[PDB]
DNA sequence: TGAAAAGGTAAAGGAGGTCTTAAGCTCGGCTCAATTTCTCTCTTTATCCTGTTAGATGGTT
């Protein structure tokens, strides 16, 4: 029960693991999905001057709301 | 009826205000160089925004 701030989050990072040359690939990847789904997602909300629905971006996907949410969850 | 006793009138003179000029000034207008604002352009900075590919990976006092 330390009272030091900054310890305590070098403490908080101390508990996360360095990443490998392999994850940051496989990280990116997944990343770069992220990145296109949200661009598409601001297209949607560009044509509907509001925020799209799940339902409506799955749509725009042409992917079932399961697998796209699931999708953007994984990025 | 005579006689105070007050009340008038017509002057002279003064006191006071109101007019007239010779001397001098200074004051505004007029011109006319001689310039400070103003308002456009025409730039020229002052300020903000984004990106950067060797590898790096837990503090100092």
């Amino acid at each position: 029960y330390t009272e030091d701030s900054i310890r305590l989050y070098l403490q908080e990072i101390g508990r996360i693991r360095l990443l490998r040359a392999d994850e940051e690939i496989e990280l990116a990847r997944q990343i770069a999905d992220l990145l296109a789904l949200e661009r598409i997602r601001d297209e949607l909300l560009e044509q509907l001057d509001r925020l799209p629905s799940d339902a409506e971006w799955a749509a725009a996907v042409d992917s079932p709301l399961d697998e796209f949410r699931r999708r953007l969850f994984r990025g």
